């Protein structure tokens, strides 16, 4: 008898894999992994195996895979609006659960996401008085701080429920988040941009994606399919990851999932991190001011390298090929927007830079990342305030962190806490 | 020529350390401090040495250590108001800098504290229209991600300077932050629990705790010196803590001083970490409305571990002995409070929850932490607002982050970006 229900089905799947992890364990916990060296202490924990995170894993080479599912593999396994892109919805079904949902299950996660969608007042009012120098980002991870106000698992924690059932709360904490965030978002654009204006209403037919562009303001039918590949190929990065890690850490500590995601979204906030998306386009829109030559292109690195800075978008802590994200992206510009001076500028780039990587010889990866490509896409469909586009990539994120949470919890991980060691100690150990 | 400066000092001591740590490095980056295994990863990370950290160093046994200064050692040797107490001032030039710090360098942070303390309208504003039910660390937090309009690294960044120059802005911005967040506290204080009343000014010629204390409304002179100790012990614990560590790895990613900060407080006010402030009174609170016997004390902590919950205050993912923090508060007491029922039922406690939770044999350290003892203190008086004192543990914690955070800065420490590993993969491996 009965319906979909993801919940129904994560209280199947959790005690298996309950037992599947105590017997590896049983078996296995003793087993070396891997080393420490001074080095890697000293280098930002890199190349040490340090936490499980299930969503996704990354590869070094061949790069990113929801299950065992790689990018091309989504874009064709995945449901679709109708019709081309993938739907983040799935996208989420599949990181929760490990398999390919069917257009009936993702029906059901748009619905939901739409039900839930709903702002206290408390929250607009602050969105409403921030100023206009405060940074988007800023302001996003201050509204989903303020939003805490609401946290179910916040609440159920206050009451004393035993932690064998924090997952579910946490699950419902995680859907009323996604549920919220593109209003957030969009009441921030719409205030900054678009001054005067409403964000609108939430229609329970339309999936998140088209919710979501429709409060942005845009209309254009392949913006809306560029939305739904953005925020689904935005989803998830192995648990490594600045954002991501940041979400466990805190998450560990028993912060319900808004006082999480919001942490992530600072770290998202750095420079090295998802600002990159930003810092790309600026970069860009320099480079520009200052149609080129290869050698003025090269000119033009070569200073920001003698400066001091870094070349945005290129570049990775694990990925040491060009990466997929990358060329996802590329594939849908040349089917859509092939003409664009800002994507041949970017196309051009990719002939250049990593020679100039090359050359110089610091970075371990000379490629290009999911940053570089990002904001060209976005400029070509009239979306052009570039301090806005990390906000995008702090949407998207949402979908494999929380997905993530809600199994750590189930899980049981504890309290992340290593050791730490200064330098004398370091010396005399 | 001339007076005092942290500034010109830490511009003499970088340079030596950053060539200290590349000779070390030169000779031992290849060395192994450690291995990995299955149970560490699903974990938590215990046990795995993963970060460098120079402000302090945890002993297990022992308890933490600000260079090589024990507490004990802290209480005797850090300048005082005039006048038991140290004053955290003195912590942090310690902290710093790895030296002792005359009167006349303490009297110095004070006065640059005093001086930089002003919050912006924005944030006042924000401040002003939240809700009573939004939790005052989520005030607190949403508040100092707020203040990152005003960020000096976040603008210099923006400028483009030189990576080298970095830890120079960090630095401000630093200095900045602290001097406000008494502010920022305070303001949370009097809204919440004095409204109507103002926190009125900042007087240079106070030490932080003083001008802290008076912002609250508190005149009674040894709660100035309880507010002097409890910053100070509650400083730092080394890089591991969910705290600090949440502040390092924001901070590598070139996130501003201010989200760092942010983002470190959404960790400690997690259950599992300083929320446990409250989290102790609050059970104390219950326990008395439900002078008892031993026995049914007893009764009473078997309920809450048969339930499921922990008993908040006791136990640490590190220490393995009574926290010296905690004998610190008690030898408070004992001066001071000695009568006062609260503290008679701590003091029993310690009789018996570590007995209780040996019985148990789940806890690795059945012993209490620092937050087992410090809210007793706060009521005894008169500050009985137990939501809000996770805000103190959180203003004396950015002397031990941020102390950091110039340091990571300064020796240039890259991204934080581990590896992680699913299930499936492990399970592989
Ligand atoms: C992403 C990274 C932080 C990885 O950091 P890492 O793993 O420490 O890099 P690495 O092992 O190649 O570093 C070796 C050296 O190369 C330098 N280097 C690496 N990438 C670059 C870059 N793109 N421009 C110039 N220098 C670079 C690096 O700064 C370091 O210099 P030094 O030894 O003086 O500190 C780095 O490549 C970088 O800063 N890239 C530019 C920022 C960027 O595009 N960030 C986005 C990352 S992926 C998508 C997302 O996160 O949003
Ligand atoms: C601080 C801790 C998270 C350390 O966690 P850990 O290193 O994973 O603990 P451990 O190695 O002793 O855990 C072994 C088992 O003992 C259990 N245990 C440990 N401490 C306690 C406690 N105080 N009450 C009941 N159960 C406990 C722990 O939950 C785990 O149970 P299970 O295996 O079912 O998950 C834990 O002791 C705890 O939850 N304490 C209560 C909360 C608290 O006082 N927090 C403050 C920590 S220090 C000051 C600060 O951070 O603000």
């Amino acid at each position: 008898a009965s319906s979909t229900n993801l919940k129904d089905v994560l209280a199947a799947l959790i005690p298996k894999e309950q037992a599947r992890i105590k017997t590896f364990r049983q078996q296995h916990g003793g087993t070396a992994l891997g080393q420490i060296t001074v080095d890697m202490s000293y280098g930002g924990m890199r190349g040490m195996k340090g936490l499980v995170y299930e969503t996704s894993v990354l590869d070094p080479d061949e790069g990113i895979r929801f299950r065992g599912f790689s990018i091309p593999e989504c874009q064709k396994l995945l449901p679709k609006g109708g019709g081309g892109e993938p739907l983040p919805e799935g996208l989420f079904w599949l990181l929760v659960t490990g398999q390919i949902p069917t257009g009936a299950q993702v029906s059901w996660l748009s619905k939901e996401w739409a039900k839930r969608a709903a702002l206290p007042s408390h929250v607009v009012t602050m969105l409403d008085n921030f100023p206009t120098n405060l940074h988007p980002m800023s302001q996003l991870s201050a509204a989903i701080t303020a939003l805490n106000s609401e946290s179910n698992f916040a609440r159920a924690y206050a009451e004393g429920i035993l932690r064998t059932k924090y997952w579910e709360m946490v699950y419902e904490s995680a859907m009323d988040l996604i549920a919220k965030l593109p209003c957030v978002a969009a009441k921030i654009y719409r205030n900054l941009y678009r001054a005067g204006s409403s964000i609108g209403a939430i229609d329970s037919k339309l999936d998140w994606s088209h919710n979501f562009t429709n409060m942005l303001g845009y209309t254009d039918a392949q913006f809306t399919e560029l939305m739904r590949l953005y925020l689904t190929i935005h989803s998830d990065h192995e648990g490594g990851n600045v954002s991501a890690h940041t979400s466990h850490l805190v998450g560990s500590a028993l912060s319900d999932p808004y006082l999480s995601f919001a942490a992530a979204m600072n770290g998202l906030a750095g420079p090295l991190h998802g600002l990159a998306n930003q810092e790309v386009l600026g970069w860009l829109a320099q480079l520009q001011k200052a149609a080129g030559a290869d050698a003025s292109l090269r000119d033009y690195i070569w200073n920001t390298l003698n400066s001091g800075r870094v070349v945005p978008g290129y570049g990775h802590a694990v990925l040491r090929k060009t990466d997929p994200r990358y060329t996802c992206q590329r594939e849908f510009a040349l089917k859509h927007l092939p003409g664009d001076p800002m994507f041949k500028l970017v196309a051009q780039l990719y002939k250049i830079v990593p020679n100039v990587l090359l050359e110089q010889g610091a970075a371990a990866n000379p490629w290009p990342n999911v940053d570089a490509h990002s904001g060209v896409l976005l400029q070509y469909y009239g979306m052009t305030e570039m301090n806005y586009y990390t906000v995008l990539f702090g949407v998207s994120r949402a979908l494999g962190v929380l997905a993530q949470l809600i199994w750590s919890r189930a899980l049981g991980f504890p309290l992340e806490r290593p050791k730490s060691m200064s330098t004398d100690g370091l010396i005399a150990l």
